[PDB]
């Protein structure tokens, strides 16, 4: 079978892979080249080709990256998946709805996906897809068999303005390709497209704001690409900082709260269990479903604003209880003597083992991970998987849900962990930067960082930078944690995250960095061009003191 998701026609090289790719962090919008150093397609330029991959993974920001690639002509000619997909499909949907450029997206059956992937040339139209001259019928897009309340139809008819109508059109089209049957109310939103990942990110926000866009539910804002109050004094180039600040300005104007944080679940406004929200940012989505028991799909950038403007989201995916049941079982080895570095590594490896469905992690309940531990795990899980949630037996409030009767069992062994640890430590021992706070550090994290520092001060050659939300930095000033960190030579930066940081705030002298973030360990090398080392919090501080990160497997892997 061949299903048309978004109509259109294309032709070019078959660029095929069996592993999902995040377009934000994995594809350079300036060149169209794969920059994920851990992906098989690394170094390949995707422009003009027909990309064959099972689905997407990682960042909600891939929609803005694809939209920019479409606007500059550097995009692939088309996208072929073999499973459900939202992020790239939404990006191509925004391109057709608001920007003229039709990129075709087709979902295949698995075996015709494997057959067509080993091909050399592929062509598409509204009718057919050819793999060297093996024409196959493409079934038309799925009919929207959706409920629309009277207020839904009224918004869709333009009774709340053109911006609200354009939001509803995108939501209804996304609901149609997701096979939904209705929309669902959301109580709050979290906008992720406020990162300046590409010029198109700003173009979309200004176009929605100039059409009258305003959010209907309380909506927070994710990390942005400037220290909003200080980027001019920091020497950030005007060519970058001005549109980056204007992008954040556009969403504040549309009524979003200027929280500028990728850990909104740490704010006083965090949702509770059973609450239906509309969140983007993959780590926050995963944390909201996994840890808090709230409900939100992993909404791509741009769709988050649409949901916030309407207060409505497609009733599909993990909004429904049946779709929250574990879809695969993962038996994780529990070695003795685990520290904080265990949890991001497990999340990273769990996503590689379960990249396309919801896992239940077994064998870890007695370990009692902190909220920060689960925070690091969910963030790392997001980088290697597409799923919006996971379960941890004996840790997360919904882990008792009956696994689906299709659920298979896989393992994460000690050998799996040693390979992953080495995978994330492809760098030297000399480091000039310690990167903490991806996602944004909690107050407990900043206090734990100061406790490990024990009043010492960093090596002069090693910068130590912590990214956190403004509200955490405000609280760290009250209880004295901030001054203690600055006593040790640590810089605490608001608004920015390591995903969005750039020179010169990212010190240009840096050749290698160490981080305690599994997420940034994966994305860091391609985003920064530097070598990246991964370790525990104390491994980071020791690197900060000595200038050096000892190349070694951890205590619990020896
Ligand atoms: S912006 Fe995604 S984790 Fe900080
Ligand atoms: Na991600």
């Amino acid at each position: 079978e061949a299903r048309s998701i978004l109509a259109g026609a294309a032709e070019g090289k078959v660029i095929a892979t069996t592993e999902a790719l995040s377009f934000w962090g994995g594809v350079d919008p300036a060149t169209g080249k794969v920059i994920d150093v851990h992906h098989p397609l690394h170094g390949i330029c995707l422009t003009g080709g027909v990309l064959f991959m099972p689905t997407s993974r990682g960042s909600c920001t891939g929609s803005g990256v694809l939209l920019d690639l479409i606007l500059t002509g550097r995009a692939p000619s088309a996208l072929v998946f073999c499973e459900a997909e939202d992020v790239l499909t939404l990006g191509a949907l925004v391109a057709a709805e608001m920007f003229d450029k039709a990129l075709p997206v087709i979902r295949l059956d698995t075996e015709t996906f494997a057959r067509f992937s080993r091909a050399a040339h592929v062509r598409i139209d509204q009718n057919t897809i050819k793999a060297d001259g093996v024409s196959l019928a493409v079934a038309p897009p799925a009919t929207a068999h959706l409920d629309l309340t009277d207020d839904d139809r009224a918004m869709l008819e333009g009774r709340d303005g053109i911006a609200v109508r354009q939001a509803m059109r995108i939501i209804v089209a996304m609901a149609a390709q997701q096979g939904a049957s209705a929309l669902v109310d959301v109580t709050q939103g979290h906008i992720d497209g406020c990162i300046y990942a590409s010029p198109a990110n700003l173009t979309f926000a200004e176009k929605m704001a100039d059409m009258g866009g305003k959010v209907r539910v309380p909506s927070t804002m994710n990390a942005i690409s400037v220290d909003k109050a200080n980027w001019r004094a920091q020497g950030v180039p005007e060519d970058f900082g001005d549109p980056a600040a204007r992008l954040a300005d556009a969403y504040v104007r549309m009524g979003c709260r200027p929280t500028f944080t990728c850990s909104p679940y740490l704010l006083d406004s965090a949702p509770s269990a059973g609450e239906s929200i509309g969140w983007a940012e993959s780590n926050a989505v995963i944390f909201a479903n996994t840890v808090l028991g709230a409900r939100t799909a992993k909404h791509p950038d741009f769709l988050d604003l649409c949901i916030a403007m309407t207060g409505r989201a497609p009733l599909s995916g993990v909004y429904l209880e049946e779709n929250r049941r574990p879809q695969r079982i993962v038996d994780v080895a529990l070695p003795a003597g685990i520290d904080d570095a265990f949890w991001p590594l497990v999340g990273y490896l769990a996503g590689k083992a379960v990249p396309d469905c919801i896992p239940l992690l077994r064998g870890l309940g007695a370990a009692k991970p902190s909220r920060d531990d689960l925070k690091a795990l969910c963030a790392a899980f997001g980088t290697t998987s597409a799923s919006p949630m996971l379960h941890i037996e004996g840790a997360t409030p919904e882990a008792g849900l009956a696994p689906l009767e299709t659920a298979e069992t896989v393992t994460i062994s000690l050998e799996d962990m040693a390979a992953g640890w080495s995978l994330l430590n492809e760098g030297p021992e000399e480091v000039q930067l310690v990167a903490i706070g991806c996602p944004h550090a909690s107050l407990e994290e900043c206090r734990a960082l100061a406790a490990v520092f024990n009043g010492r001060k960093r090596h002069a050659d090693v910068a130590v930078i912590v990214t956190a939300g403004q509200q955490v930095i405000d609280a760290a000033g009250k209880d004295g944690t901030l001054q203690s960190l600055k006593d040790s030579g640590v810089q605490v930066l608001p608004d920015l995250c390591w995903v969005s940081i750039s020179e010169p705030v990212f010190p240009t002298k840096t050749r290698a960095l160490m981080t305690n973030s599994g997420k940034y360990a994966h994305y860091g090398p391609g985003l920064s061009g530097r070598a990246v080392r991964f370790g525990s919090l104390a491994d980071c501080v020791e690197s900060a003191l000595t200038g050096r990160a000892v190349s070694r497997l951890p205590v619990w892997l020896s």
